[PDB]
């Protein structure tokens, strides 16, 4: 599956990641599972 910042897209198993969560940026088209707690 997605490790980190690559895709989001969720769509069976491509972003398995239970400390992180699906960010977008500007283009908003092309979000990826990105770590938004920096606790982890």
């Amino acid at each position: 599956c997605v490790a980190t910042r690559n895709s989001c897209k969720p769509a069976a198993a491509a972003c398995c990641d239970p400390c992180a969560s699906c960010y977008c940026r500007f283009f908003r088209s092309a979000c990826y599972c990105r770590v938004l707690s920096l606790n982890c």
